């Protein structure tokens, strides 16, 4: 398991528009293109983003390649932000995986909002860390994907995919 192979499974992979869990128009592997309601707003930005009018759909190599752009996005967010390199480099490999996974999600000021979870992460208190990581309105919404990110947290393992 690597961090794109956790994501893959979290994320799915669709080469239409569709609305994500929030009800935001999404593509290919959890690819954002808007919070706005207008669907013709979201074709605009797909097609700025793959470069040529897409009229809604892409290729399976496009997808990837904003999985690409957007996991690399997620990790210099990790590196440029002051709360959330230290607790990053404190890490293991498959806990780093973990915490890539939680900034692809909701964004690194999201994640960096989690002060007292990161704590007990950057002390290894793991199972403090997950019953913290668990009281929050990202497990409450998507309990299923918090529980696997939460217990590959608690036991850098990554018991929580490998069925998957």
């Amino acid at each position: 398991m690597n961090i794109f192979e956790m994501l893959r499974i979290d994320e799915g992979l669709r080469l239409k528009i569709y609305k994500d869990t929030e009800g935001y128009y999404t593509i290919g592997i959890g690819h954002l293109l808007t919070k706005s309601p207008s669907l013709n707003a979201a074709k605009s930005e797909l097609d700025k983003a793959i470069g040529r009018n897409c009229n809604g759909v892409i290729t399976k190599d496009e997808a990837e390649k904003l999985f690409n752009q957007d996991v690399d996005a997620a990790v210099r967010g990790i590196l440029r932000n002051a709360k959330l390199k230290p607790v990053y480099d404190s890490l293991d490999a498959v806990r780093r995986c973990a915490a890539i996974n939680m900034v692809f999600q909701m964004g690194e000021t999201g994640v960096a909002g989690f002060t007292n979870s990161l704590r007990m992460l950057q002390q290894k208190r793991w199972d403090e860390a997950a019953v913290n990581l668990a009281k929050s309105r990202w497990y409450n919404q998507t309990p299923n994907r918090a529980k696997r990110v939460i217990t590959t947290f608690r036991t850098g393992t990554w018991d929580a995919y490998k069925n998957l």
